[PDB]
This record gives structure tokens, C-alpha cells and sequence, in this order.
């Protein structure tokens, strides 16, 4: 394995950092290869695939982009309110193609979406809404509950002919400030927090994920999570940078029959590589409980699974044991479970376990962990408690444990606030100048010897994650 974007430990972008340039490249050299597939379980139970090749994907992207360039201006924000299907990605990439700031959200009519859609739209004030014909009515209804002066143009992406792309203008190469999209994430503030993720942020973090998971050509990506999610888009954005196709289903499709995700994770005949996917802790439990094939099932081979990214709350030892007990007999490698630390402020990925290692879980003093120190004890101990690792910090980014008040790096084992830095870090919160400075632009005033900030410059900006944790024995631990 070798990362095509890394040269001498440095992330190099020869063909720019435009993910638009990457998609167009595949559309030119492998236009007839599969790019994106949506497993539709709305009608049938084993699902019918909706496919979209690289050239087809480009055709739809440029068509929507051309329409957006007629009704929006550079700097405008375009909210994506499609149902979870192919048209969602068409809309999202379409907004990027148009040279506008995408805002990945959700169809209001779709159930199981957590987020204050009203307050979010209040924050970014989009000039256009992207949806589908099937959902356009529900969208128009939702906006009737909003003031008249904030009911922006609604565009059904599937209603835009392919030949519209004829007038599409490719936006000039973006610098390091050009915002690709706004990623809104959970918070307790009244005004929702939308991380400004630049094209440089996107490309950098995708590369950092590729490096961490040893992603290659031949590796296909899979996801069931809603696109509006801290880890909802990363696997999809992986496909254009790596050149292999991405497969997805609705969240509800997974909840109904989690075996569908297990099946798609499994080896297909013709596979030259592994499967990469994402699943929070509860998803592992749900799959282990309801996603194991009945007796008499067709062969299930999970020996191909490369990485299932699991974030961001610490994975349970009980969950790890249960999932391996359930799918281990089907060939599932324990090392495929990749516990990780991630957040929207860093685009997503910050740390995960090494490629050849299983989830590291250690037994530490329960109350000493409460006193702010990580100390290993025996399993027999009455003060014993299991604590799972978040692995090691990815390439071209740093994480440090600091004393929050004095901005001073702490010795290993000691719990403090986690500060992070790198080119994947967002450039602020939309519409929150002061909150942006406070969170994204901190200076590290003191380092230990050795330091976890080794490689970072003095004027490197550090992100106050708000999370607390500690380094222990070469691994990062999130404790709060």
C-alpha cells in the first residue's frame, strides 16, 4: 500500500484539491464505471440498485450546477433537502460544481432526523433549496411555516434536463479560504453551529482517512447513516478521491433489516479489495442482534471487511465482544472494527487505531480516572473499569492534551482538554465571528518534552474541541 497523495510524509495535491476536478477526471477516463449506487428498499425487500456511472454523475452534477449559476451568486449557500437517494449526492456535488456553499441537510418529510431545521436555515440563509419532485411538496409546505421573506427558490434536481449543463461554468481553482460546504452539528447553543469546511479541508481529511484505513482502488465504500451526520458524508467523498464506487442505503432500511448492511459489507465475487464503512456503537449492537443470517442462508463471507469506522463516543468492550461473537464465524476480522475520534470542526477524522491492530481496550483505575489520571490496573481489581482507545492521530494533524486555562501541554496519563490542529480544521462557525476566534484560533503556549505537537509551527491555530481526554502508551483516550 502507498498513498498517491503523500510524498515524504507531506500531503501533496498535484491535480489541485478540487473534488470536482477528481469526479470530472473519472468521468473522462472511466466514464462507464460505476460511481454511486443507492439500494432502494422502499418497494422490494432485497432491494433494487439505482446506479450512476462517473459520466452520468458528472452529467447530472453539471446540469444542476448550471441551473444554480442562473439563480445564485458566488458566496451564496445552497441547502440540500433531498431524500436519501442518488439525487441527494447529485444536489450536494451540484452545489460544489456551481461554485456555491452546500449545506447538507435532510428532507423534512423524512423521519428519524435529529436537528433544528428552522434555526439552521435561519443561520445560513440559503439562496436556493435543492430537493426532488417527490419531496418538493413537503418542502414547500415546510417553508410555509416560515416568514415570506425567507422562502428561497426551490429546485427539483431531477427536474433539470441534462442539456442544461451546456452553459455550466467551471469555477476557478479554489484557494485555502474557499468554503466547500457548511457542516451543522449538534450543540446546546440556540443558534446552531455550522462548521465552515473548505475544499482544502475536505480533500485533506479524505486523504488523511485514506492513509489511516489504507484505502485503495478496489476498495468500495458503504454507508447507511443519514447524509446529515458528522460521519454521514466522509465515505461518499472518499469515492472520487480513490476512484472506486460508493454504495448507500437509507437509515430506516438499516434499522428495519440490519442484515442488509451486513450483506453489503460481505464479499462479492469480483471483489479486488475490502469494504469501508461507518457505524456508531448502537449500530454494532443492532446488527449483532438482528442482522445475523438465519440457518439455511446463502454463504456470508465477511473476511473482506477492511474498516468499519466507529465514532466518536468510546466503543464498548461489551459491544466489541458481541459483534465479534456474532459475525466472527462468518469470517469477520476483529481488526476491521476501527474505533476513532472525530468531529465536524476537523471536517471529521482525527485519530484511529493502526491498520493491523484490533481495538485497544485497557483496564484502568475507575476512581483515579475520575481524579484526572489514566492508570492501568488488573481486571480482578475492585477499581477496575474497561476503557477503549481512540487510536493514534492521523497524518498531517496534531492532538495535544492541555491545561485549558494556561494553554499548557500536559504529561501523558494526565487528563486535560483536547486541542487539535491541521489543514483539515474548519475556518470557523458560520455567522459566529467571536465564537469562531475562540474555538478555532488558539495558540499553544507550552509544550512537553517530547510533545504531541511536534511538527506544528508556533503560530499554528489550535481547535478547542471541548472534549477531555489523555494520551496513554501511544494511544489517545477520550474520557469526556
Amino acid at each position: 500500500f502507498h498513498n498517491p497523495f503523500i510524498k515524504d510524509g507531506q500531503i501533496k495535491f498535484p491535480d489541485g484539491s478540487s473534488i470536482v476536478a477528481h469526479v470530472e477526471r473519472w468521468a473522462k477516463v472511466r466514464g462507464d464505471k460505476l460511481a454511486y449506487r443507492f439500494l432502494d428498499f422502499s418497494t422490494e425487500r432485497d432491494g433494487v440498485p439505482r446506479d450512476l456511472t462517473w459520466a452520468q454523475f458528472s452529467a447530472r452534477n453539471r446540469a444542476v450546477a448550471a441551473r444554480l449559476q442562473q439563480v445564485t451568486q458566488p458566496g451564496d449557500r445552497v441547502a440540500i433537502l433531498c431524500p436519501q437517494n442518488l439525487d441527494y449526492l447529485v444536489a450536494f456535488f451540484g452545489a460544489l460544481y456551481a461554485g456555491r456553499i452546500a449545506v447538507p441537510l435532510f428532507d423534512p418529510s423524512e423521519p428519524g432526523h435529529v436537528g433544528r431545521l428552522h434555526a439552521v436555515l435561519d443561520n445560513c440563509h440559503p439562496s436556493a433549496i435543492l430537493t426532488t419532485t417527490e419531496a418538493a411538496e413537503g418542502v414547500r409546505k415546510f417553508f410555509r411555516t416560515r416568514p415570506a421573506n425567507q422562502r428561497p427558490r426551490v429546485i427539483a434536481v431531477d427536474a433539470v434536463p441534462d442539456d442544461v449543463a451546456s452553459t455550466w461554468v467551471n469555477p476557478d481553482e479554489p484557494d485555502e479560504t474557499t468554503i466547500a460546504y457548511l457542516q451543522y452539528t449538534s450543540g446546546s447553543t440556540r443558534i446552531p453551529t455550522g462548521v465552515q469546511i473548505t475544499h482544502l479541508n475536505l480533500a485533506t481529511n479524505v486523504v488523511q482517512v485514506i492513509e489511516a484505513l489504507e484505502g485503495e482502488e478496489g476498495d468500495r465504500g458503504l454507508s447507511w447513516l443519514p447524509f446529515f451526520h458528522d460521519m454521514g458524508l466522509i465515505t461518499a467523498l472518499l469515492a472520487p478521491m480513490i476512484g472506486h464506487y460508493f454504495t448507500f442505503m437509507t437509515p430506516a432500511a438499516f434499522v428495519r433489516r440490519p442484515e442488509r448492511w451486513i450483506r453489503e459489507l460481505a464479499r462479492k465475487e469480483g471483489d479486488t479489495g475490502g469494504t469501508i464503512s461507518v457505524a456508531p456503537n448502537f449500530a454494532f449492537d443492532h446488527a449483532a442482534a438482528r442482522g445475523v443470517p438465519k440457518p439455511g442462508s446463502p454463504p456470508l463471507d465477511l473476511s473482506n471487511v477492511k474498516a468499519v469506522l466507529n465514532g466518536s463516543e468510546p466503543i464498548s468492550a461489551a459491544t466489541v465482544r458481541r459483534f465479534n461473537e456474532a459475525f466472527g464465524p462468518f469470517g469477520f476480522p476483529p481488526k476491521a472494527i476501527k474505533p476513532s475520534y472525530g468531529l465536524a470542526e476537523a471536517t471529521l477524522f482525527v485519530s484511529t487505531t493502526p491498520s493491523a491492530e484490533e481495538p485497544k481496550i485497557i483496564t484502568v483505575d475507575r476512581d483515579q480516572l475520575n481524579s484526572g489520571r489514566i492508570v492501568e490496573v488488573d481486571a480482578d481489581s475492585p477499581k477496575a473499569v474497561a476503557q477503549a482507545s481512540a487510536g493514534k492521530v492521523g497524518i498531517a494533524e496534531w492532538a495535544v492534551i492541555v491545561d485549558a486555562e494556561s494553554a499548557t501541554e500536559l504529561p501523558d496519563g494526565q487528563v486535560g482538554e483536547i486541542w487539535i490542529s491541521g489543514q483539515n480544521m474548519g475556518t470557523g462557525y458560520w455567522g459566529k465571528p467571536e465564537e469562531s476566534v475562540a474555538t478555532f484560533q488558539n495558540i499553544l503556549k507550552s509544550r512537553t518534552n517530547p510533545s504531541h505537537a511536534e511538527g506544528a509551527t508556533d503560530d499554528a491555530t489550535w481547535v478547542r474541541t471541548g472534549d477531555y481526554g489523555a494520551f496513554y502508551d501511544g494511544d489517545l483516550y477520550i474520557t469526556g
